[PDB]
């Protein structure tokens, strides 16, 4: 009951209470919050409420102290002094942007710019005020009971009546009943059990609402500027291999914390690995927010690093299937590889977090809590994909607006640019320099002469929303008899739907663009599907493409995107 206010640090006995995360308001800023905002009840070691009996006047703005208790206009005493003057509200010690991040409900794209653009204490209310609200809407779905089942792998599900069903995509990860969590994939649907068990008639599932916990430790530390590396000691035996991070290596021990803007195949991981062996002696602790992320570190490490120092730490509960070669659970190894929700209290002479896109400002926050380092590392790509903003459904959030390390990235550039994309065909590499790095990335591969474009809109079809193109698929199979190399090619769309039909029509492995960031495959066929905002994402198109190390086919519905494609048109 006795905090600091959370707009000017001045101690206060006053929590608003309308806001959802009860916030210490001080006299100044909780005056100004009741008298602008639907927001009246104050919150002390007593609720400001009026104290004669059965009465209901809750709202500060009419309410006095009658000496040393709380009473309304028709209640109070004679020698009463208003709650609400002289722009303070009456506690103990005796503001436009909070108004606006405690009564938005985070389904528009401004809420985000806005948690972007404020104060940094302001970026922390916003993060829990946003996580508790996508937490509290978890409970508007209705429950899903087993009615039938039908295979190992098959299920037909039963639903709750007047309670909304949840979007079905392996993003929406539910708990079953304590059964194991369970994902859905489509009258027969596709049960996914992350835990082997026999599926039960009359079970049922429930979405995994967790607690959100306070944010303490800013997204983004002080920035700290060294002459001199600082509690690192670096090699001179520093392998070729690395040789072109060197300065790069340096700039991470003279700052506390360092930007690394790593575009598809620029060497990330391949940086990231390479700190530890320019710095052989610092316990670097190496995050990201997914599993896939954090197994890509470790395959990474596999190859550079001594696997005895190395540890995956995976959280009890445990998920999905994650990397299997280190000690698991030693925190204490000299390299420490664990998901941002799983990270221990430690601390680390570096601390390297990938996939920034993916990152939320509650993630960035976490990070700073659960580890203390000499050195932060955010390596990432502001032009690839954001974490899924399951609220936001009214406008499109920019790059920018990501995180505070993506902010940086898009405004006062990265530290450290990874100029070269090793991974693609030149034709890939060209068209997303000009569709996103401003013409700042270099192709190293040659032209494939393997990466083709299709203008063919086909037709539309739902699943629900999750869309599907059943002729831009026929277009894939017609393609694949008459060019049989690429049999061992990745089918990818921006829908699980469409995924789906093209698994059981062309037999070839899926991914969504959204689940393909960060994998590389020799082939890609890409179908657009649609032509909507979520397709035609730059960040999403450019994550599409850079997927293929040798040759892509993508059977385009936008013009615009299409005409970009610096690919050999194909007919029909
Ligand atoms: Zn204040
Ligand atoms: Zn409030
Ligand atoms: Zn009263």
């Amino acid at each position: 009951a006795v905090g600091a206010c959370v707009l000017c640090n001045s101690q206060t006995s006053l929590r608003c209470g309308a806001c959802i995360r009860r916030p210490f308001l001080c006299c100044k800023c909780c005056y100004d919050h009741v008298i602008s905002t639907s927001h009246k009840l104050v919150l002390s070691v007593n609720p400001y409420v009026c104290n004669a009996p059965g009465c209901d006047v809750t709202d500060v703005t009419q309410l006095y102290l009658g000496g040393m208790s709380y009473y309304c206009k028709s209640h109070k005493p004679p020698i009463s002094f208003p709650l609400c003057a002289n722009g303070q509200v009456f506690g103990l010690y005796k503001v436009t942007d909070f108004n606006a991040i405690a009564t938005c409900d985070w389904t528009n794209a401004g809420d985000y710019i806005l948690a972007n653009t404020c104060t940094e204490r302001l970026k922390l209310f916003a993060a829990e005020t946003l996580k508790a609200t996508e937490e509290t809407f978890k409970l508007s779905y209705g429950i899903a009971t087993v009615r039938e089942v039908l295979s190992d792998r098959e299920l037909h599900l039963s639903w709750e009546v007047g309670k909304p069903r949840p979007p079905l995509n392996r993003n929406y990860v539910f708990t079953g009943y304590q059964i194991g969590e369970y994902t859905f994939e489509k009258d027969a649907v596709v049960y996914r059990g992350t835990t082997t068990y026999k599926l039960n008639v009359g079970d049922y599932f429930v979405l995994t609402s967790h607690t959100v916990m306070p944010l303490s430790a800013p997204t983004l530390v002080p920035q700290e500027h060294y002459v001199r590396i600082t509690g690192l000691y670096p090699t001179l035996n520093i392998s070729d291999e690395f040789s072109s991070n060197v300065a790069n290596y340096q700039k991470v021990g003279m700052q506390k914390y360092s930007t690394l803007q790593g575009p598809p195949g620029t060497g990330k991981s391949h940086f990231a690995i390479g700190l530890a062996l320019y710095y052989p002696s610092a316990r670097i602790v190496y995050t990201a927010c997914s599993h896939a992320a954090v197994d890509a570190l470790c395959e990474k490490a596999l190859k550079y690093l001594p696997i005895d120092k190395c540890s995956r730490i995976i959280p009890a509960r445990a998920r999905v299937e994650c990397f299997d070669k280190f000690k698991v659970n030693s925190t204490l190894e000299q390299y420490v590889f664990c998901t941002v929700n799983a990270l221990p209290e430690t601390t680390a002479d570096i601390v390297v977090f990938d996939e920034i896109s993916m990152a939320t400002n509650y993630d960035l926050s976490v990070v700073n809590a659960r580890l203390r380092a000499k050195h932060y590392v955010y390596i990432g790509d502001p032009a690839q994909l954001p974490a899924p903003r399951t609220l936001l459904t009214k406008g499109t959030l920019e790059p920018e607006y990501f995180n505070s390390v993506c902010r940086l990235m898009k405004t006062i550039g990265p530290d450290m640019f990874l100029g070269t994309c090793r991974r693609c065909p030149a034709e890939i590499v060209d068209t997303v320099s000009a569709l996103v790095y401003d013409n700042k990335l270099k192709a190293h591969k040659d032209k494939s002469a393997q990466c083709f474009k299709m203008f063919y809109k086909g037709v539309i079809t739902h699943d629900v929303s999750s869309a599907i193109n059943r002729p831009q698929i026929g277009v894939v199979r017609e393609f694949l008899t008459r060019n049989p190399a690429w049999r061992k090619a990745v089918f990818i769309s921006p829908y699980n739907s469409q995924n789906a039909v093209a698994s059981k029509i062309l037999g070839l492995p899926t991914q969504t663009v959204d689940s393909s960031q960060g994998s590389e495959y020799d082939y890609v066929i890409f179908t657009q599907t649609t032509e909507t905002a979520h397709s035609c994402n730059v960040n999403r198109f450019n994550v599409a493409i850079t997927r293929a190390k040798v040759g892509i086919l993508c059977i385009m519905s936008d013009r615009d995107l299409y005409d970009k494609l610096q690919f050999t048109s194909l007919e029909i």
